[PDB]
């Protein structure tokens, strides 16, 4: 079905941020099990996953669509050095990831394809809930302290 | 069943005690979860469904008892702005709980409206089993220390 | 997250009048049940549950926004004397309330948040539905007769 | 297998004949759901289908015999604006579909179409059961009352 | 409960754009079973009924808005003479239906009908699904042959 | 019960037909096992059955009515020599069959011999069914080419 | 535990190559996916996933040998644009793939990691296992015939 060629643009750069999301995810939960806290690792897996199945709807959309889904052009990863550093730099991504949906959601809106716009609104939801986790578990560090809250995120 | 007028004006006070308690319980449960404290969010949570059953038992009583029961008028929520100042305005709206329970029950006596009294024996086990529990949280802060505290009602 | 401070008043609004309908059908469901007529009590009781339910997603919202949910100001309960005016104080609350849902959306659609819109078009369904529930019956009152139709809701 | 013209003829208005049932019964189903005359509702949603799955019939038959269906042409139907009158328009529907039947059943047995014949009796059958329930119907209004019919109508 | 008029005037429209597809599909269908291109019939039954499914909603709301359901306007059916035409003819039905709900979105937005906008919106979804899945048995009839086509449709 | 001697020439007739279809199917169902087309071999290994059980019937109507059952006289069996020429030879018998049939029931029908008439009306209903099939074969020859359909019939 | 710089180099050049598999074949995947060939969207899907457990297995290993996972330097996408090219794009890959393994595995030997070389045998004996797929696919669309070929693929 002939889409609209800026819906496709938009689409086609949620999917890079998703792309990007994927890695950074993924690269954070390897580097938190390897430092043995397993319970941010496994949850930070669950983000990246949740990613790829994002991923892998708007390509599907985007070739429904006739157009070409962007997967060769992958966008600057921001990756901390600690705990605290990995969790702002996913709350940093999910803000920009955030804005550019709710601005593919107007365009969608504004050219009547609402198919696309509500999948871009299931996203967000998703993308939302990941930006109250985050700032949880922000609040939870200074609320608890460093040591606690990394001894709580120790076993799975 | 026509029931004397001050027993069901002593009902409606009980009742109006616990409306304040529904709320400020509830929304002390949902700061608490926002927080990420989830042990704290569900147990609030409960005693918030616990004061939703006492109100309903009223209720029921005084419409048996063909009086109106007030669910218009609530009183003012004691709001906390951290842990420890949530724990303590729960505290300080249970001890006024009680109080009005002890009223209300030597009044039923008095009257010989012994099933009316019995319903609000339960209601007071029930305030009391919550002071212990909010003392205890008190004094448990003070034993193991506020950071642990909070460590230790992150999860369910 | 920091949410619109005009949508947070909205979804405030809102929960203002989830907190009216939930003690209004609440106090009519005991009345039914008082008065003998239980199929009445038994759904209007699920009728104030699923409003304490939105309720309770609206707290978590505007939390999530970082705004003050209110519980405190509880407006005018609409209570009825006998069955038909029940139902149409029911019915009067609930055109109240999808207007007011309905203002929200707007302002959500157009400060682009998608997410409180779509909760807010999750509770204007269940409030339309409760309203073909209230037309519904209200005509079964003049097509059966009050007599008739008092007597199918006397028993579960 | 090349069948009679004019048993294909017959086969195509008994077919139009079904196309007007399954749509004046749907549409009567779906207005008695509407009015919270439940069981009314219920009942003509099963008469809608069984009037759906006779079409299917009716359409297989005509292609195996190597004419061509009509879907397109559909006359016209006969919507109450009440139970009684509703009741006595699927009546009138039915008194014409069993003349149509009958007529082709004669034609089907003049050319010795013995297994179109049947299908028409099988149909017929159907038809005469739709006219019992529909008389019963008419006639407990009037033995009963139509508050007493409409109230016993409410509930499934 | 009082709908706008002219939202009334496009959910009739979409009603009887589902109603020329659910005689469309079905006709389809059974011309594909009486070929023996079972697989096909089969797929195309599954989309009549779909259709119907559609049509029953637009029904129970257009009533529930305090309309008159429109059954009795049938518009014109496109029926195709081969499996090639019968699916371009499914398509070209498909993309006129997109185009009119499209329409009826944008309208019921702008009277706030967000529980209607919701509704067509699913449906849209639904008639999506149906182009794809008609596109790509297009295509595939392009890339396999046309005899291959049918025979990998031959058996269910 | 004695029958009238022209049913139980008719009778007779029809069994005559019934044995020839028996040996013809079986010796065709063999003749694809052997050539390693089995879906065919299958399918026609189950016709040669449905006739072998309405030659029993046969034989059981006509000892009950008081006749011989002609088992000895076995008509022409038309043996295709490849599977368009067997599909056409089992059609071309099936026509027979089916005129016998229709003249056998318009004489059980004048002499009110109803029961053997709905016996062979039920007999007639299979045989159509059996041209249905055939004819739906040897279109899917047409429509999918021969190596195709064979090809599609060399496995159950 | 401190791994040779040089493994590091190789491992990280591997976990290259996995990238640009996983999204190559990922994309692949829907795109036969969309063109209806559901058995080739399958198969390639899986080939996708396995590349994404060899990435998370390297990126382990890399992190327990204290260097740094580079998930940031995608290389070039070979996209096919038809079957057949997008099956050799996918050769041209693995073949590239097999030569940097087996380098890395010299240098592991030379340098006694025989852990790393362990690893990189493993995805080793997978690469030559997609390799023998995808020349047997080339193959069979040799002896088959590319239409017989895709339309084997269609259905799951
Ligand atoms: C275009 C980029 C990617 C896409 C579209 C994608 C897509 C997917 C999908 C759809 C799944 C299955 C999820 C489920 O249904 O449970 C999955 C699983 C997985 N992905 Fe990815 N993925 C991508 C990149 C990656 C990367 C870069 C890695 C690792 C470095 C990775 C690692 C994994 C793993 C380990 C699994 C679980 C497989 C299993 O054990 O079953 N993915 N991926
Ligand atoms: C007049 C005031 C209220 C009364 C009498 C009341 C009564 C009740 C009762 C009897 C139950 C069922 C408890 C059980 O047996 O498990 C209940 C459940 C519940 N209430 Fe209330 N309630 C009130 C106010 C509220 C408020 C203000 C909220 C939220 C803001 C709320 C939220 C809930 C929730 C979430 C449930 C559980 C529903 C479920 O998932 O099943 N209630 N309430
Ligand atoms: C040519 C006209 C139609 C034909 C031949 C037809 C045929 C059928 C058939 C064969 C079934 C399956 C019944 C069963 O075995 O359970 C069915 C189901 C159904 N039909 Fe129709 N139908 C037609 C029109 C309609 C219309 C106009 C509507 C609504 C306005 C409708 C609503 C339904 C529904 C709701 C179902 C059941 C779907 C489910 O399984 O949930 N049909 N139809
Ligand atoms: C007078 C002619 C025949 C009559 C009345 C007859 C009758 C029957 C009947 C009633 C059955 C049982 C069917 C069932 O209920 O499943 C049967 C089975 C069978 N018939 Fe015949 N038959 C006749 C001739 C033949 C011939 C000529 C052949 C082969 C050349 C044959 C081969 C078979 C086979 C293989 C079975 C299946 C037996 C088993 O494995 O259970 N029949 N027949
Ligand atoms: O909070 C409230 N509790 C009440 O009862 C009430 C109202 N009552 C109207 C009379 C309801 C009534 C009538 C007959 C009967 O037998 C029992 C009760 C009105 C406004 C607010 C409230
Ligand atoms: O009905 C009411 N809703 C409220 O929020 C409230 C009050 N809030 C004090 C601050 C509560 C607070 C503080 C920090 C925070 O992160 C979130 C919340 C006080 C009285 C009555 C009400
Ligand atoms: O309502 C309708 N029934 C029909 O058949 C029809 C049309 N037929 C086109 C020929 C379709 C055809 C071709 C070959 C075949 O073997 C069987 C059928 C056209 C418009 C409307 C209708
Ligand atoms: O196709 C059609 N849809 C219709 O509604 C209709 C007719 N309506 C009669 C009024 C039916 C009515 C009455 C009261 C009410 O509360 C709701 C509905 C007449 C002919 C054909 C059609
Ligand atoms: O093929 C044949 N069918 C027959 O019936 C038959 C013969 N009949 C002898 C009498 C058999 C009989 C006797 C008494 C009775 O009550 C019913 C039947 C002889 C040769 C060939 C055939
Ligand atoms: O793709 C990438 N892989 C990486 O490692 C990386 C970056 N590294 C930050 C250091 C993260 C680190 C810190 C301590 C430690 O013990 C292990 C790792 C930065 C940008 C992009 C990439
Ligand atoms: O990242 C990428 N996404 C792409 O689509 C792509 C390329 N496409 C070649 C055409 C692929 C194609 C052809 C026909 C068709 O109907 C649909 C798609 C090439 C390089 C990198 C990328
Ligand atoms: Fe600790």
């Amino acid at each position: 079905m002939k889409g609209d060629k800026k819906v496709i643009q938009h689409l086609n750069k949620i999917l890079g941020n998703e792309l990007i999301a994927i890695n950074q995810y993924f690269l954070h939960s390897r580097m938190w099990n390897d430092w043995g806290l397993k319970r941010l690792g496994a949850h930070e897996y669950h983000e990246s996953i949740d990613e790829m199945k994002h991923a892998d709807k708007l390509i599907e959309r985007i070739l429904f669509l006739e157009g070409l889904p962007n997967l060769q052009d992958l966008g600057k990863l921001l990756i901390g050095e600690n705990t605290q550093e990995m969790l702002q730099c996913d709350l940093n991504l999910e803000l920009k990831a955030t804005k550019d949906l709710r601005e593919a959601i107007v365009h969608c809106e504004q050219v009547h394809d609402y198919v696309s716009r509500d999948l871009l609104k299931d996203i967000l939801e998703s993308e939302e809930e990941h930006i109250d986790y985050l700032e949880t578990q922000l609040g939870l560090i200074q609320k608890v302290g460093l040591e606690n809250y990394l001894q709580s995120h120790m076993h799975e």
